[PDB]
RNA sequence: ACGAGAACAUACGUUCUUUGAACCAAGCUUCAACUCC
């Protein structure tokens, strides 16, 4: 199947969908965790092509 | 006091002329920078 299903690279975004975040686990309080990633923020639109 | 005695099978002469190791052929295929504290 996925010889035939190629993907393409995306669009290159701007710098202001960026957000740092802090990741964050949860069972019984949500503890804090010192991992930082640079994710994107929500609403952020990403083109690409699909065939 | 030999069908004998003398007498170079020798001289000149390009293994040479013409000719693509070519032709056809994707370094490519499936592949998440992710996982757990």
């Amino acid at each position: 199947v996925f010889a035939h299903l190629q993907v393409s690279d995306s669009e290159t975004i701007d710098l202001e969908n960026l957000k740092v975040y802090q990741k964050v686990d949860y069972s019984k309080t949500a503890k804090p965790l010192p991992l930082y990633r640079e994710c994107l923020k929500p609403n952020t639109e990403i083109t690409f092509t699909v065939s």
